DNA sequence: CGATATTAAGAGCC
DNA sequence: GGCTCAATATCG
């Protein structure tokens, strides 16, 4: 199928798991507080190759889905 | 289905 | 070359 949900950053990949880790320490948080805590934690996260490999995988399937967007429009 | 709220890195739309 | 992308939780 055409029209993909676009690819993500290495940040967004980690933020989804960090949301659950931040919920364990702060009960009032949802997503925007996790984005602020996220900014300070990602600044200190060297060797981010897990997060970079997962977003690079999403970029390859995005390029595949985008090829079908030109085949169907 | 589309709009509100916060933060980042990559390659696309036409 | 200005605009595009989630992730989670709710209402028009």
């Amino acid at each position: 199928s055409d029209k993909p949900k676009r690819p993500l950053s290495a940040f967004m990949l980690w933020l989804n798991s960090a949301r659950e880790s931040i919920k364990r320490e702060n009960p009032g948080i949802k997503v925007t507080e996790v984005a602020k805590r996220g900014g300070e934690l990602w600044r200190a996260m060297k060797d981010k190759s897990e997060w970079e490999a997962k977003a690079a995988k999403a970029k390859d399937d995005y390029d595949r889905a985008v090829k079908e967007f030109e085949a169907n429009g």
